[PDB]
């Protein structure tokens, strides 16, 4: 399969050509579940410098890597075999980068759950990831303005929710295959708004396009998990490593807001014959923002983002020191107070 590739304008203004481009992006998601966006030389350089920083860090001993954790934020290191998909432990090691807030930030002083400084392994890694995430965020904002325009919505519909958004990134290393087992991460959908993915030259990501007649679960609802669904049935598209692109697909919150006009793209990762580096960037609402259905005016359903994120991470990392401190200090009470 050959994915569609688009060049984004540096600024999105709402002109008729922006609307036409936004419609094309929507159509590509509706047909293929994903598309490529071309990177310029600086976007590409920052991508490769982030991957190199990841490779260096992963070569450190586990004793050091394990120390890169915080009891205030979920940012930092997750060893291989700690995450689980459809009840089966997954293979990659992960460094998650959430908003990097100093202890002087008023949200950290107030003890809001999940708010705190990233436990960076070193300053060179910090700089590489921050620079990369700066570019990824500018692309995310362009994409969300184009998506709104394509649906004939106010240009600001999504970006109003993503001001100081809770953007975060999974910095991943998958091991080489070491047995007959090759499921690096099982089939799932991502819980957030918009996903921008980058990878090295190795290969291993597969995505599922929309399928006529196929029922899709609403993974934000209890009892409608998308985990494991379709894992052993076609169609799955291999996301071929390609120089000079990132890929982009919708998450669960875009499926919710669009009432299923966009579907959260199912994806899975196969272990390759050598290690694979990748980054998955989530462009998200503000922690205090609530997503809402755009095309169902009288629907009362909402997704309060900070509640959604906090509950997800507490369930996914239930023994992490971050979760223990939330429980010990009753930090979920702050969430109720904010709402
Ligand atoms: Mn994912």
């Amino acid at each position: 399969t050959n994915l569609q590739t688009f060049e984004l304008p540096t600024e999105v203004t709402g002109c008729a050509a922006d609307i036409s481009l936004g419609r094309a992006l929507i159509q590509a998601w509706q047909k293929d579940g994903i598309f490529q966006i071309k990177t310029d030389s600086e976007q590409d350089r920052k991508t490769q410098e982030a991957m190199a920083a990841s490779k260096q860090f992963c070569k450190e001993p586990l004793t050091f890597k394990s120390s890169c954790v915080s009891d205030l934020t979920y940012s930092g290191y997750v060893a291989s075999g700690e995450e689980v998909t459809a009840g089966k432990p997954d293979f990659p090691e992960i460094f998650t980068v959430c908003k990097d807030l100093s202890v002087g930030d008023q949200r950290v002083k107030a003890g809001w759950p999940c708010h705190g400084p990233v436990p960076w392994p070193n300053n060179t890694y910090q700089k590489s990831m921050k620079t990369f995430m700066e570019e990824l965020g500018l692309a995310g904002e362009r994409l969300l303005k184009l998506t709104a325009l394509g649906f004939e919505l106010p240009i600001n519909t999504f970006t109003d929710l993503t001001r100081d958004g809770w953007h975060h990134m999974r910095v991943l290393r998958f091991p080489p295959q070491t047995s007959t087992l090759s499921r690096g991460i099982g089939a799932h959908t991502d819980y957030g708004l918009l996903v921008i993915a980058a990878q090295d030259d190795v290969g291993g990501l597969y995505i599922r396009p929309p399928v006529e007649g196929e029922k899709r679960n609403r993974n934000w609802l209890p009892g409608e998990s998308s985990a494991g669904m379709f894992e052993h049935d076609e169609p799955w598209t291999f996301v071929t490593p390609t120089p000079g692109v990132w890929t982009v697909f919708p998450g669960d919150i875009l499926q919710f807001m669009t009432g299923g006009q966009l579907l959260s793209t199912p994806h899975k990762v196969k272990l390759n014959t050598r290690e694979r580096f990748a980054c998955a960037y989530f462009h998200e609402p503000n922690f205090e923002a609530s997503a809402y259905p755009l095309f169902e005016p009288s629907a009362n359903e909402r997704i309060h983002y900070g509640e959604h994120f906090t509950n997800m991470f507490m369930r996914c990392y239930p023994d992490r020191i971050t979760t223990q401190r939330i429980n010990k200090e009753n930090r979920l009470a702050h969430l109720e107070d904010l709402k």
